[PDB]
């Protein structure tokens, strides 16, 4: 196995040095290399318990088996005598320039998992291109460097989410003995969305200026693979061309669908639209029922806006369904309406946006409940939240030989490689996988440092902590209550749970019995933790600790031995006891 | 080990029913003592691995070896046609109520830990007396049933905390976007204490009821420790009497202390009087430096009020003192004012306080700093938070025997028991554990199913997690970095560290640089995390679910592979890279 990796490992780096940390030659060129400003990979076999095994086996590759042993795409340059030569000569630099390719690394897609890729493999001297590309929404809607999340996703998403927090603290103020009147106090989007705009530019830049100092070629272009090396590029100006690179990494995510009913697309929008839109929605018909769509009626209710949502089932498909009830409860109590069993049939035109005065247009919806009945109403704004898809047909020629699942994402083994050897997947494109930013953050990074350091560590995928930034949050780890009982029986799931009242909420009057907690244990396995789960403030924070734990195979002992932090909202996990088979109330 | 913990288990247990859950006979014996109001612990046999031979031991008692077998404070009362024979005689009341002793237990001290070990007891059968009474301060205040935490101390003090935080809220409500104007908002002090003094009563008034229902007799009484078995109470009109128990658990907490200089106790004020005061403490000195001292300056300062701290030394000794800086750091930029290496000599008044106008004094202070220079200033109000102690002599004849250490508390053996075999000791006044309420509740609780239910679990004291709610929150669990350093040598310690800003923060234009974590590692230990540390919002939060890990042995590792969420200040931990001996620059 030490061979079969040593062989891996030097095939692929781009540039790599074999080294100890206590030999002076070693240190000779290192200092060489840092300053001719060739950026390298290095291996200390000093600190590998594998590391006399692996001397010999180098001797497979360079005939030598002492250190330093410096490597450039596969090939053997010379131990300290030689490198200095090169050197000396002025020779060097060319060597570590010579390719077969353009780019040891071609990125397609410049969001959170293409450029955390890109830029830890710059970091071992692999000569990188990032290629990002935004095909404009059917209004028009582009925007800058960064993703989905960066731009329209996460970091907008949760700054109108803080928007819509602030009113509630507004109201708790008074009660807490400040002399404001939250009734005559109103909201400003269009201020709102200035704010939000401008922490996205400096994000946007912050991307280019990385790149930039980390010596990668971002490329403002969209990006075609043709064949396992090519690359085919159309620039801003129409212009193709074709690119080299030894391996690939596809990063292009997905974005929003539409139903396909008459005046969708020419007069509803989505959430690409929404995070930078000129103009307050007004009463505003979201369809669907992802956490996207709840996230996004939530906080317009909270902003003072008039907010349905069309519900086809259920809330929250795939979440644990009794948490998900209670989420939806919250936000009914709170403003927001809901039209349950209920699809569209067709949006027709009232009112053409108002441009110049800076207003919303009007609409008519029509749809039908699953007995039959109609549904028939008015609304300045549309919003389409029915999930999101990828389009690799445009990135991706059929004969490169990539294999896709029914659903258009990529086939990947363990190590995120596809059908085609040195083409790999990461982020949402990966089929099966978590759909989240940090998973594809620590795939692109992990997966960067497999190719161009010699690492072995795969991504972990199982255990995924999450939360969903409704008005009242929801965070969980693990399993579902129901998906539990499916995998291995309800004689063998016990289930601690409890309400509780975040003591913020005490003197300002609010609910007592809306927050809640429950863990899912596997009865014949010390009471194992299948699933965590949590509805209340800050319930993302109160979440990630415990996702640590889950993953050492924490049980409900582990919970009780550990003593609470007070006063907190997380310590009520801490002394769980009501089971859901006593029978006995949750409530405080 | 097995007949050992069946005769401690028989001799201590008030009621106890040893059974099995598929036996009929047993099932009729829990109904008629249901039945007959007789509560009880049970232990099930076919449970426990142990059942076998715990049936053979009870032969030892009983003669016999079958189930049910009914005890009653170490008397084998019967079989099932036994007990049913007194009940059907009315001969079953008259027995399980025959005592050597009015009590089977009586705590002195109603908070925290003594409520808590009390109505646990009561559950398995146990008689039970709470005795509370509260000394009033030397300015006359006084408070309800529950202890320090409830009335004087974590309830009210976050209560305010959070009006504090609410300020800032204010302010970061016009970034986001809402139309108020935050300079022309001032704070009511009147109308917060009102808010808070409120909700203390409902605390105080929950108590009482919870120890009506549970059976326990509250007396509001002060009491003293005369014997072994025998507590002497003195009632409100000052009459003496002796009540008896079997068990004693003393849980008394401890008190303010005042420094021995002319006009303290006269003039200055503790945080006893703080939390209920009727008027806004005005232009305040703080004398101390502890967690207390700096919670209030800290919210002082956010509701308006001119504040000075006055350290003798250092902030939060015995708290890593990097963290302890930037604490302090933080709250000396937002308004806190400092006096470093200065202590007072004495406290003059220049105007008494104006009880009917409702309206503080004036006094004047004067100290010196460590050099000799000198200190003298005009201030309306002074806090000392300069520590807390126990008053013993108080509660404890010294002939009954219980031994104390040097500082006044007393010396317990790892299940809570002192130098005389029935008296037990939990929560502030036990020698060496961490003096905090999630404590003396664990202890409490678990100490009582030991006493009446059989149970063997310990109290773990390690590595428990702690919150300070100064104006940016400092949460920690294990080690500081210097203690870890001492332990083990600066070689066998790496640390790795981040800055990071709050999303939240942003579009508030808040600052870049000031939240900060750390790890604290063992090298030779597969990189053991030896202490956590994090300043930021929410800190309590982040932390506790981190201290469940940290109590099953995480390392780096387990971090490493755990995935963050997505936007949370908590994900910073599992990402961290930065080593302090890198010198590399911890900024974002
Ligand atoms: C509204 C919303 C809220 C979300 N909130 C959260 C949250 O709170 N937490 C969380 O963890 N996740 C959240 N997500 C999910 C998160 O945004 C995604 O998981 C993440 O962005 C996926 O990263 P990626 O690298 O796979 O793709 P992306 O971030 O989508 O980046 C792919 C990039 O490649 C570009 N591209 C596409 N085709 C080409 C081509 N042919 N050539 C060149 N470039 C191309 C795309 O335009 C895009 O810029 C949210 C998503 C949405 C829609
Ligand atoms: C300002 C402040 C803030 C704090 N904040 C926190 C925090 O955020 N988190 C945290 O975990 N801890 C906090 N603490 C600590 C916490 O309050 C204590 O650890 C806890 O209250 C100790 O509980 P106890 O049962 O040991 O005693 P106590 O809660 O002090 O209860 C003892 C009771 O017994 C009574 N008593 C005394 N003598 C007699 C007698 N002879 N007869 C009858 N009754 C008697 C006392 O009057 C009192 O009512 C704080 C403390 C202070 C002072
Ligand atoms: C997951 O949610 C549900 O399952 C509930 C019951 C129903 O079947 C679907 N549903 C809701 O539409 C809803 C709206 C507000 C609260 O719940
Ligand atoms: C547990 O975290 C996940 O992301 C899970 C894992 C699993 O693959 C299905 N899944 C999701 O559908 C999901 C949640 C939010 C966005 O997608
Ligand atoms: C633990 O704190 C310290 O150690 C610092 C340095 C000094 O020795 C003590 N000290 C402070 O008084 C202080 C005030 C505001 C920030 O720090
Ligand atoms: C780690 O938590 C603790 O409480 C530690 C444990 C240890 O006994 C010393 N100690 C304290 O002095 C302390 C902190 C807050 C109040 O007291």
């Amino acid at each position: 196995g030490t061979s079969q990796w040593l062989r891996k490992t030097v095939d692929s780096a781009a540039v790599i040095l074999f080294s100890k940390t206590t030999c002076p030659y070693c240190k000779k060129v290192k200092d060489v290399l840092a300053e001719a400003k060739i950026k390298h990979a290095t291996i200390e076999l000093d600190q590998l318990s594998n590391g006399s095994a692996i001397q010999k086996c180098l001797a497979s590759f360079s005939k030598i088996e002492t250190v330093p042993q410096m490597f450039v795409r596969g090939k053997f340059i010379g131990d300290s005598q030689t490198v200095l030569k090169y050197y000396s000569n002025d020779e060097l630099a060319g060597i570590v320039n010579e390719s077969k390719y353009d780019y040891d690394l071609i990125v397609i897609g410049g969001g959170s998992g293409g450029l955390a890729a890109g830029k830890e493999a710059a970091k071992y001297g692999a000569k990188t291109a990032v290629l990002d590309y935004v095909e404009p929404t059917p209004i028009g809607t582009t925007w800058g460097l960064g993703g989905t999340c960066v731009n329209v996703g996460c970091i907008p998403k949760k700054l109108m989410h803080q928007a819509g927090l602030l009113s509630h603290a507004l109201e708790d103020a008074e009660h807490f003995g400040w002399s404001l009147d939250r009734s005559k106090i109103s909201h400003n989007w269009s201020t709102m969305v200035e704010g939000v705009q401008s922490h996205i530019g400096s994000l946007n830049w912050g991307y280019k200026v990385a790149l930039r100092d980390n010596q990668v070629t971002y490329l403002n272009a969209k990006g075609r693979l043709i064949s396992p090396h090519e690359v085919q590029i159309t620039d801003k100006n129409q212009k193709v061309s074709t690119i080299t690179g030894n391996k690939i990494i596809l990063a292009t995510g997905e974005r929003p669908k539409y139903p396909e009913i008459p005046g969708a697309v020419e007069y509803g929008i989505t959430s690409d639209d929404l995070f930078s839109l000129p103009y307050f929605p007004g009463k505003t018909l979201v369809i669907g029922a992802s956490y996207v769509a709840l996230e996004c009626a939530g906080f317009l209710a909270s902003l003072g806006g008039d907010v349905t949502v069309m519900v086809r089932s259920i809330l929250l498909r795939g979440f644990d369904q009794q948490m998900a009830e209670k989420v939806g409860d919250y936000m009914e109590n709170h403003g927001v309406k809901f039209a349950k069993l209920c699809v569209p049939d067709e949006i027709k035109q009232l009112k053409v946006v108002d441009t110049e005065n800076n207003k919303p247009g009007l609409l008519l919806v029509k749809g039908h409940y699953t007995d039959g009945k109609k549904f028939e109403e008015e609304f300045e704004t549309v919003i389409f939240a029915v999930g999101r898809e990828p389009q690799l047909s445009k990135v991706l020629c059929e004969t490169v030989g990539v294999k896709l699942d029914k659903n258009g994402r990529v086939v990947c083994t363990d190590d995120e490689q596809t059908t085609v050897s040195n083409v790999y997947a990461i982020g949402d494109i990966n089929a099966g996988k978590p759909q989240l930013t940090p998973v594809a953050i620590q795939a692109g990074r992990y997966l960067a440092r497999r190719l161009f350091a010699g690492a072995t560590e795969l991504t972990d995928y199982s255990n995924v902590a999450t939360t969903v930034f409704t008005p009242l949050e929801y965070g969980a780890c693990g399993l579902s209550e129901e998906d539990a009982i499916e995998k291995y029986g309800d004689k063998d799931i016990e289930v601690y749970h409890s309400n509780f009242k975040p003591l913020e909420w005490t003197v300002a009057h609010r609910e007592d019995n809306v927050c809640y907690m429950k863990l899912v244990c596997r009865k014949s396995d010390n009471m194992r933790v299948l699933g965590l789960h949590v509805l209340g403030p800050n319930a993302g924070e109160i979440t990630q600790g415990y996702a640590v734990a889950i993953k050492m195979g924490a049980t409900k002992a582990d919970f009780d031995r550990t003593i609470g932090i007070h006063p907190t909202c997380s310590e009520t996990f801490t002394t769980l006891h009501v089971t859901k088979k006593s029978g006995v109330s949750p409530i405080v």
